[PDB]
């Protein structure tokens, strides 16, 4: 229980709504430690309801509180008095989807491929712990710093707007959720990144997706992607789940590609869009990211 | 070196005054990374007296200040060189340990007090290892990162430039001699400040007369909560002969020993209840505020 702090409603306040999704509402909030005069910013996710006893939710939460990996967001605290309110670290940069749309004119290959590496690393860790995400998407990758992203919202789908356009075929047709169906979503997430945040299958209703998948139709090749990168996405969307890549294979392949990033993505002005200098990296870490490094560098 | 970031004045803004000291104003500020929309809270120390040529010498010392790497010493992160030199460091919303002990007066337990003494000694020992003399150690110059993790600040500022007479070793008052052993003296005063929950040292005695009473052998008095064993360490910090003062490495051992049996060495009313930090509350503080290597 040492990893999950139980909060009294009297020691935190919700300030502003940050967003809403299939599972609840995320607020920017404050934590006021008892006996202290500081207000510490936190993120608070207030859950919709689905129903289940407080003890069973607490059991679920201890598992979410126990993930230990630089690319997965850990549940920090919980309040079960009224609604279910989860407390986690506030990520001022927001989610990676909004970030890639915001900076579509300034994202280099080194950033894009290193994000693919980090997302695969967080997902491989989840597979190690036998935790199926069920809702991996670019909106559920949080930006700690532009050089450090983290998967969030895993297993909320367990504890309780169905993301049809990210689900593997077997998940749509038969509600089968495995680590290999997470690999399908990972492939859509990579597609979101490489298109700088396009909406997948835009204009196609969700009810049609299973049918266009069965006809063999897939998301198109992003204009910056060489075939090498596009083949990885295709493999994530094979009908046979065991034929799809493994998260650990994805880590290796994207890490390789990150060592020669301009050979695998075609970006105008890429030469001027490198990872930060050592000076700027040291400054970011000291202010926002004291916890991993391991960014893969060119050459 | 890559450990000091040179900032552009357009990159940050001042949003609140936090206090002032002998060398400048400390502000709460906001850092806006270029081309981002986020506002990242920082602390800024604007120095007093407008500086040019000096700026080379300031930088050379800034690079040293930016090279300190220890969980109990604050590292300079960046610098802005305008008509006023502006230093950028991590913001510490709890503030300094002096105000902290005052506001929680007679509500702090012995385990905290003794652990702060260890941590400060570890930080000063690291500086002595680096051959760096602080010159202005005092409880006001220890910041609280979390109640479990304190850090020495303002290393290097004094050299970078009213004298804190009541924290200074006698030889520093008389001869402007500053060594690691004079830092030991100031450490003893800092500890006395903590153990008295933030009392002013030599209250009622003018600063110009401190050196006379020190030479007569007068010293700060024994705090009510301190047993003989704790007070003797403090007294040994204030020996006239600098080389018979404790070394910071010995202070680490002695305070580490006492912090394993805190109630034997500090006698505080209500120590039974106080509040030590559960693993649960400790993990929560670290995840929100303190992800660095130790405390
Ligand atoms: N810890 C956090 N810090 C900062 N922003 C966050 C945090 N968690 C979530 N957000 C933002 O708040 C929004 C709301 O999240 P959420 O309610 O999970 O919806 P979603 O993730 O966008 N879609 P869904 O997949 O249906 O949950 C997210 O899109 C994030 O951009
Ligand atoms: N990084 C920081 N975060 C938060 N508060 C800080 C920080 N650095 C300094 N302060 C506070 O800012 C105020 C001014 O500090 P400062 O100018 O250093 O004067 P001082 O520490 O009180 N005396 P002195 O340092 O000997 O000149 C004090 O209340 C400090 O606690
Ligand atoms: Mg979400
Ligand atoms: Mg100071």
């Amino acid at each position: 229980q040492a990893l999950l702090r139980i909060l009294k409603e009297t020691e935190f306040k919700k300030i502003k709504v940050l967003g809403s999704g299939a599972f609840g509402t995320v607020y920017k909030g404050l934590w006021i430690p008892e006996g202290e005069k500081v207000k510490i910013p936190v993120a608070i996710k207030e859950l919709r309801e689905a129903p289940k006893a407080n003890k069973e939710i607490l059991d679920e939460a201890y598992v979410m509180a126990s993930v230990d990996n630089p690319h997965v967001c850990r549940l920090l605290g919980i309040c079960l008095t009224s609604t279910v309110q989860l407390i986690m670290q506030l990520m001022p940069f927001g989610c990676l989807l909004d970030y890639v749309r915001e900076h579509k004119d300034n994202i280099g290959s080194q950033y894009l491929l290193n994000w693919c590496v980090q997302i695969a690393k967080g997902m491989n860790y989840l597979e190690d712990r036998r935790l199926v995400h069920r809702d991996l998407a670019a909106r559920n990758v949080l930006v700690k710093t532009p050089q450090h992203v983290k998967i969030t919202d895993f297993g909320l789908a367990k504890l309780l707007k169905v993301p049809i356009k990210w689900m593997a075929l077997e998940s749509i047709l038969h509600r089968i959720y495995t680590h290999q169906s997470d690999v399908w979503s990972y492939g859509v997430t990579v597609w979101e990144l490489m298109t700088f945040g396009s909406k997948p299958y835009d204009g196609i209703p969700a009810s049609e997706i299973s049918s266009i998948l069965e006809k063999g139709e897939r998301l198109p090749q992003p204009p910056i992607c060489t075939i090498d990168v596009y083949m990885i996405m295709r493999k994530c969307w094979m009908i046979d789940a065991d034929s799809r890549p493994k998260f650990r294979e994805l880590i290796i392949e994207f890490s390789k590609m990150a060592r020669d990033p301009q050979r695998y993505l075609v970006i105008q002005g890429d030469e001027r869009m490198h990872l930060p200098s050592p000076t700027d990296s040291n400054f970011y870490r000291a202010l926002m990211d004291e916890e991993m490094d391991d960014v893969v560098d060119a050459d």
